[PDB]
């Protein structure tokens, strides 16, 4: 099995695959189901409502108490049951309110010169001295090492699509303390303009005209633990890529701006992460709605960082997964709270989550979210049954890869079972392998 | 490599071999702190802390189109992005290895962390420990180790012999802008306290903390060949803030599991003492831990708990006698800092605890070749038999967190080989 050669070989010519119509404008982050009032309340299992994540927190509650690891999955005995969550609450411990979503603010600082890292090398100015590479060719390679070393399994570029990035953003007051965070959140207006660094003001983020490109990261989740969906080693796995995704952003925006250009870093925030993904090649948009990789399906998390580094944009990739998404449907199936259509694709979007204006599967996320405290944790099942996310898809027939079409017709075991470092597995870690031929052409 | 382990297994028992005199060692004679080692001039001839005369050279080289000391780089451009990647892999990291301790990173207790803010409601650090047996905490926080990023994981009781006996840390409440200038000494003791805690006068471990859990943390080893050249210096940093995400990741799932820890990286204690104990590999010649798995190039971190957990057993596979007629790296190693000679109880200098078998190095040496070559060296790793341009590195190989899958197999987990 070549994964360099997969894709080189499912590679489109140059140009956003998405396809809009005038209905399109760019999306204010309040209106994610996280976020907005329709969708932000509800009910836990005492039939109290509260910010879904209480909720849900009191169903983990519950579940340990009950010695259970989900919804009705009896665990071994309540020790495995408290294990599995202290798993998942760790996991998030480098990520602030889940996803690291306000701009600005904690670990998503928009310029260094406040981090005790850029401090402390202050003497060395790197961050002060002019480029002294600007060939986009040099730069893709010098960036795509860095990206790897800084725990992207994949990686990619492109243009910055600004139809992605938030009209607004959630954020906080920038006087507010964390432990009033959550109590004081805000809108706030991203917008482009003609100034020479990112800077924002008491009134809008601004990003400068001169940010041409975005660096999307893979950072690949645990096969294993994801298969235990909606259970909470699921959970677990989910969290600590959290984490690994926000190391991730600050390594690289560092790097970045000690070769002498600007870095912008995001998580969660400041757009949309699988539109980007999906313009930066690394894979297709899917029926549930992710972005599926070939290496990794749909069971991989999502960052970028923003940047005026010249670099070269990466090609697109085509491998099928619209095709194999029409005539397949699993997630939809399973899904728990129906909330993935089984219907075609189209521009209009379902409720106010969705953005109209772009041909995609359009899906209800305010079902979704509902699942979740429902659940206790944060689901997954549309990942876990997707075909692609087995390591077994890939056949070639002594001339080309295909898709094997015949993939598409318990949490002790995970405990005692096989790990390795960050959840990687070694059967398929050779997938990632990077050369200069595959970071810049 | 599970088979090698096993094989290799030692009976239960501290290999360190100590006399009467040895004492617990104080953090800031270390070469990076103490006052006779910490001032050395720059190629000007200024002198200055040495990290900000190694700053100068770093300058000097890459306007010169050096990667390092008589190195050439392809161009300005290449020196550039080596020190730019070495620069953002410390963004984990304070001040050169975390070792404050109960500051910054490196809390000794969850309570005032974002994660445990934003967790609270759930209790889990309030809750108390489901789970007392030992066999099944020790395949827990191994995993969760794995996890969070350890290539090697072992435990051990703890030897409060490494524990340094004082260390070297600032005032609570003074900003991050002053810590470099207003670094103060601080005792660490144990006492019967239910958990740990600092007062204006003690770093205060309770005696309950019955052990350590120590992790290796493995550097890339095309980086690590370009010693003493920058990108050795970026696999070193880049791992540093790999050792600082462990740390908070493992204290937080053993807090949550109803217990306390004590995060360090190269803080409170002795790693190579502590992984030697915890049977990650043996003690060599150059004085760090060399690993079946990476040899020496390889980087420790570790944590204290009161957690209860079953021992990992020491393990001898030859290093001793190996480095015993070897001396590759007292060969190569440009400032002469390694000994050829015997094993001692007895320091070549205050950089040295006295009273422990070992290999005896002239560590102000070793310091004093960094700011000369604006790095942190590494022939010594480099050169190691145990762990087998940069134009060709950048181009080269490269997989996630530097890490090489044609021996990642290596380090693959299951129950049997974690209790
Ligand atoms: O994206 C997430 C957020 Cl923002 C919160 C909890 C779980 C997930 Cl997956
Ligand atoms: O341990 C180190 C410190 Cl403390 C500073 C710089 C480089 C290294 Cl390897
Ligand atoms: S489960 Fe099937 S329909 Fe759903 S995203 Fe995966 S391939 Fe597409
Ligand atoms: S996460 Fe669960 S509830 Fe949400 S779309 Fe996927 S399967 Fe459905
Ligand atoms: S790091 Fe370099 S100077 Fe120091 S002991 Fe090793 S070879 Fe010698
Ligand atoms: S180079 Fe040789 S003598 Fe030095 S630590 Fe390695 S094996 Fe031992």
């Amino acid at each position: 099995k070549n994964a360099a050669e997969i894709r080189q070989q499912f590679a489109m010519t140059a140009g956003s695959p998405i396809i809009v119509n005038d209905k399109l404008e760019r999306y204010a982050e309040v209106r994610t189901a996280f976020t907005h009032p329709t969708s932000f309340f509800k009910p836990n299992y005492k039939g109290e409502v509260k910010p879904w994540f209480l909720s849900a927190y009191d169903e983990k509650v519950r579940q340990i108490e009950n010695g259970e690891n989900g919804p009705k999955m009896k665990a071994k005995n309540v020790g495995e049951a408290r294990a599995g969550r202290a798993l998942e609450a760790a996991g998030w411990t480098l990520d602030i309110n889940y996803g690291n979503i306000y701009p600005n603010r904690f670990f998503m600082l928009w310029s260094g010169e406040t981090m005790t890292n850029t401090q402390l090398w202050a003497p060395v100015g790197l961050d002060r001295r002019p480029p002294d590479t600007t060939d986009p060719v040099e730069l893709t390679n010098y960036v795509k090492f860095a990206a790897r070393m800084a725990g992207a399994d994949l990686v990619g570029v492109a243009r910055l699509n600004r139809n992605w990035v938030y009209s607004e953003a959630v954020t906080i007051p920038a006087d507010v303390p964390y432990e009033q965070s959550l109590h004081k959140e805000i809108e706030k207006p991203i917008v482009f303009k003609d100034v020479p660094l990112p800077i924002e003001t008491d009134d809008e983020l601004i990003i400068p005209n001169t940010c041409e490109n975005v660096i999307v990261a893979g950072i690949a989740m645990n096969r294993e633990m994801m298969q235990t969906a909606p259970n909470s080693m699921a959970c677990a796995t989910t969290a600590f890529c959290y984490s690994r995704m926000c190391m991730f952003d600050m390594w690289l925006c560092q790097f970045i701006r000690y070769m002498g250009y600007y870095a912008i870093p995001s998580c969660n925030g400041v757009g949309q992460s699988v539109a980007f993904a999906v313009e930066a090649g690394l894979g297709q948009a899917s029926r549930m709605g992710a972005c599926i990789t070939p290496e990794f399906g749909p069971n991989v998390r999502l960052t970028k960082v923003f940047t005026n580094m010249p670099l070269v944009p990466d090609k697109p990739i085509d491998f099928g997964v619209t095709e194999f998404c029409e005539t397949c449907k699993k997630c939809a199936r399973e899904c728990p709270s129906k909330a993935i259509t089984e219907g075609p694709r189209t521009f209009e979007g379902r409720s106010i989550h969705n953005q109209s204006g772009k041909l995609q599967w359009q899906n209800d996320y305010n079902k979704c979210l509902g699942y979740w405290p429902e659940s206790g944790g944060y689901c997954g099942v549309c990942v876990a049954v997707c075909p692609f996310t087995k390591g077994n898809i890939w056949i070639h027939d002594g001339v080309e890869w295909l898709i094997d079409n015949t993939r598409f017709l318990n949490i002790t075991e995970v405990w005692d079972g096989k790990i390795n470092t960050y959840g990687l597995d070694a059967d398929h870690f050779r997938d990632t392998v990077s050369f200069r031929k595959d970071r810049v052409k």
